[PDB]
DNA sequence: CGCTAGTCGACAT
DNA sequence: CGACTAGCG
């Protein structure tokens, strides 16, 4: 995320209900009603117990969407993601902590807290996220499971016009680049809509509401990729951008010293960290539909040369590419544990 | 005022 | 994979 994003360009947000894009196409993160509907039967999936709550939490969302005439392609979390793999394993040891923390506090007594300590654990799997794949397919909604990030495949689906709007509750999305963000919308459709045009509106921001400034912003005050230095958060990163009359973005870092009148020392970690959350949040691999191909989410400047960049995705052939987007291959075994073909029955 | 870092809701009975 | 809020520059 981009933490107290939402916050601090409050001014271009709108509240609205979804019944305002009737008969469009809207893309969803479809991780955050998986992890809202997991919620739900924490104790089940804890204990490895049966369940499948959560299946019909996000179809609830999904035929609401249906209902107010709207067509959802549910998007799904894919491969790990290198960029991303630090954290990816914090959470993992902290998941497993909980995990056992709660299975002693079940013990005590305390049931009250084992509870809330196995809600720390939830671990939405890719098993999970394929039935509600199929749970999806079966009311003819269209599915695509991004070959890593789903903020990436969003960010290509609306920029490439095969959406209007993105249902999230991240704000990642808006630094990938997104036109339209939904966030927080409820189970009738009450959301908030973010709009990138709207960024103007903002005063804090300035004259950073320029997507390429805007992502510099979002990454100096710290992402997923790239922690920020110690006392850089949106608004003196902000004010550097602000401050700052220079395209290159490399010496002005090394001026932040000089832009926020602070005693600030780069590191030579943060500046090659800074061009790889830069190159992470541009040409990430994502997933075409059309052409059935495997391409980052921008395409390739002259100024970047793609052979230094694994972190942002590896490439793999298009046909594996294409049998993992329809989650007919699991992610983390990539054995074929399902058969759907679009072609004998989006693309 | 701005930022870090820890707490705790989210679902829902 | 988030919204607050105290505690500190
Ligand atoms: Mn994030
Ligand atoms: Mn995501
Ligand atoms: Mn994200
Ligand atoms: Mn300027
Ligand atoms: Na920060």
């Amino acid at each position: 995320g981009i933490q107290g994003l939402l916050q601090f360009i409050k001014e271009a947000s709108e509240p609205i209900h979804v019944r305002k894009y009737k008969g469009q196409v809207v893309a969803v993160d479809t991780y955050c009603w998986l992890h809202k509907g997991a919620i739900a039967c924490a104790e089940k999936l804890a204990k490895g117990e049966p369940t499948d709550r959560y299946v019909g939490f996000c179809m609830k969302f999904v035929n609401m969407l249906l209902s107010h005439g709207i067509k959802p392609i549910l998007v799904f979390d894919g491969c790990t993601l290198p960029s991303k793999k630090e954290v990816e394993r914090s959470r993992r040891e902290r998941r497993q902590a909980n995990l056992l923390k709660g299975k002693q506090l079940l013990r005590e007594g305390k049931v009250s807290e084992a509870r809330e300590c196995f809600t720390r654990s939830i671990n939405i799997t890719h098993a999970m996220a394929h039935k509600v794949i199929k749970a999806a397919r079966s009311q003819g909604v269209d599915c695509l499971v991004a070959p890593y990030e789903a903020d990436a495949q969003l960010a290509y689906l609306n920029k490439a016009g095969i959406v209007q709007a993105i249902i999230t509750e991240d704000s990642d999305l808006l630094a990938f680049g997104c036109k339209k963000v939904i966030l927080k919308m409820d189970q009738f459709g009450n959301g908030l809509e973010i709009d990138q045009a709207r960024l103007g509106m903002c005063r804090q921001l300035g004259d950073v509401f320029t997507e390429e400034k805007f992502r510099y912003m979002c990454i100096l005050s710290g992402c997923d990729y790239l922690s920020s230095l110690r006392g850089i958060g949106l608004a003196k990163a902000c004010k550097v951008l602000r401050l700052a009359n220079n395209p290159d973005i490399v010496k002005v870092i090394k001026k932040i010293g000089h832009y926020l009148k602070m005693n600030i020392t780069v590191p030579e970690d943060y500046i090659n960290g800074f061009i790889r959350a830069n190159n992470t949040f541009l040409y990430q691999l994502v997933f075409d539909p059309i052409k059935r191909k495997l391409i980052p989410l921008n395409a390739y400047e002259d100024d970047v040369d793609p052979e230094t960049l694994s972190y942002a995705g590896q490439y793999v052939d298009d046909s594996i590419a294409l049998q993992i987007a329809l989650g007919n291959k699991d992610i983390n075994t990539f054995e074929q544990i399902d058969d759907y073909n679009p072609d004998t029955a989006l693309y």
